[PDB]
């Protein structure tokens, strides 16, 4: 079924954002692996499998709407050296990621895309749960200090 | 454990290298899912699942060694119009890569690392076999013809 | 709870649109059927039984909202001699209904009958799978050969 | 218990026999798991361990009539460079082996052997069976076209 | 894929070495079995099923490496008398192949064939299993004497 | 199987390497269980269960080659008084083991003895996996504290 | 809890007859499974085990009482090169640790360590038990001969 173009070009933003967010949660994980801090591994693990699942829609409804999935520009990883800073890092892409999310949900709308408008906003609330996820994290640092924080990473999570 | 240097600069080489082919896997399974061919869908997709687990080792090798993992440079994506052409990228791709293998698995022995060696030659093997299964594929595509060919692709696989 | 008239005027417009796929599915369903492709009967059978539980929801909306659903008049059916024009009839129906449907879910959004845009919203998500299914059919049909396409029907799907 | 000197003769050149097919139905089975026809590879493989229960019903009575079992002198094998060629020369193997069965079957009537020509009735019953098999595969070759035949080589038996 | 000539060369010679001991377990196993020495026959007809599975090693990667498996030369058996005789071949000859294997390895090194390679260090690991048990049992009649040797070779094995 | 002289001396000396890693393993397991430190009893004790895996298989493969297996010369100890100390002689009898399967990996090859090398390739891997575990530990202490670090090392894990 | 220093000297003696039995049993077990006899493996390692039990609570005994383990000092072991002597280098060293019990029991008696005394006379027990068997082969050669015991030790036992 022929898109509109510019929603195909927004749907590749799209897409390059996720492609960013899906080697940064893999890499932040491993490190974490690495240091020892398990818990973290897993959920960062599995933020990078639901960026994935995101970037699997847009390929899919690009596709459908007869336009070409974008897979070979990577925009800037920003990888950071400890904990807080990778958290941060990660904070900062779903941040930027939401923004364009909230352009293109509106764009759809006015050329009356309702179908990849309402992917988008579903896509959209998970990522608004991957920020909270963050901040979370992010706060539990400053109140219960750096050294409990990374201990009670080190288990794994139910 | 500090490990030779020119060894890290290996592993990223061929970090990079399975990267290109997550991403090339990936676009190619859900062309063919759109195109209806399931059955192409399933084994290319399960390929990208499968280099993504070789990734994953060299990542973790990568920092077990105390080298810093690059995921930001992606090579060139050759994805092709059509199932042969697909289907020819992909084989170049993994006969490129077996290349580099083999050079990375001669110099681990020579600097005695042989334990990325025995990764390595792993990897190795899982590639060849892809190789195998794509060199079959192209050679049926002539013994029985194209569309006979895409036709056994529409339903999936035991 | 009374509803805005022009909303039941759209309501009972795309309630006519089902109205005739469900016929039009009912009976290619049935014409396959005696033809002995099993796997079409099938897939279109189960088309017309979607086509019916979208009209349960218009229907139901349309009482919800004090308005008089109209199963009277029946727009004008495309059946067709042989399978690419059924599918193809098919085709050009779906297109026709998801038109109206962008045009009731804008004008839904104006009148802040949200509730009924939203119900729009999944009908149309599901005649863009139904348009998907159609166009890749057809499509397979250039690709392997209408002798090979009719072959691969007989057999039942899963 | 011993045996009629030229019984023991005809069960070696019997032996013989099945050891040239196990040797041809197995590389002719890999042959075809190389080429992707695992439906070929699956029933040909079956066919060479039948051949191997022959050889062993053959040395086990040798052994019991106190004569040697020659396992040493392998005939000549016939492998073929494609589907045709290579169920040709298993058809022609075959043909030439059931020759063989039926001058021992005669003469072990009369020397009065009954047991070792009960045991060679069977083992002819299995040849003429695979004998039916090769005739029936060939027909259909030219029935419904080599790359129907082949197509329907890929996907495994039952 | 294009093997490397005298690699495929080695896999052949390899492969003959397996095909003559394939038999000459085969035979051995049936003259334990017709002496009433059930544990042997079971253990020698084991592994006459694991040289075959070797061979089907071989006879896969030469296909692979586009070269032409060789069944049709077969080289010396060497059957021998009594018990210890049989026994002291099958070793005579493992220790001719764990030769031609060493061999074989490394050359395949100075190619970078590092996938034959390990599948050649797999089968050699495998032999030298052999080589194991056949001298254990070697010793075994030097130490209890043949009488008693051969009486707990009667009943089998757990 | 008449092993090269030289490997069954690089042999008992990784066997020596690996005796006093399971006495010093089991000591600093038990100092750890009377300090109630459960979570390092139960991996360290593993660990010395591990090293004992490994003095097993140096020793059935010594006897194999027909040398003489030297479980009398005990290496130097080093316990540590308390758990930073005990872990870091633990981290360093490990890279000094794996200095000495690395020279004894180089001259199996040069000789041709790959099953040795290939058993002694695969403790090497386990050994950098004790050297992983080793080295993330003793940097947890220094990210978290030692009170931090020592309260989590008191319930057992999963 | 601090104990009398003269126990643990005699507790440290102890370890020390233990960690030589550790080692002389599990060779002697090896080097009876290397030599196909399994029923001696199968005891000898089990043996070994049960040293190495005894080893652990004397190690746990010492910390308790405050004291330092020692598992540094090994005695001289005593191989021997076959099953005769091996048997009887295990008797004489059991004898001889069963001397060293009796006085530290008694020791134990006067200065009221009770629960030392406690644990060693179970281990004493246990001893006895080793020292039964062992007599009890010795002595089972003599009765059936050389050749029919190690007949009987080639199959396991329950």
């Amino acid at each position: 079924m022929k898109g509109d173009v510019k929603i195909i070009n927004y749907l590749n933003k799209l897409l390059g954002n996720e492609l960013v967010a899906i080697n940064q949660y893999f890499l932040h994980a491993r490190m974490f692996k690495n240091w020892g801090l398990m818990r973290l591994n897993d959920v960062e693990y599995h933020e990078s499998i639901d960026e994935h699942k995101h970037a699997d829609k847009y390929i899919e409804r690009i596709l459908f709407l007869e336009g070409i999935p974008n897979l070979q520009d990577l925009g800037k990883l920003g990888i950071g050296e400890d904990v807080e800073e990778m958290l941060q890092s990660d904070l900062a892409l779903e941040l930027e990621g939401a923004d364009d999310l909230r352009e293109a949900i509106a764009y759809a709308d006015s050329v009356h895309d309702y179908v990849s408008r309402d992917m988008m906003i579903e896509i959209l609330a998970d990522e608004e749960g991957h920020i909270d996820w963050l901040e979370t994290e992010l706060d539990l640092i400053g109140k219960i200090g750096l050294q409990n924080y990374l201990q009670s990473q080190i288990k794994v999570k139910d």
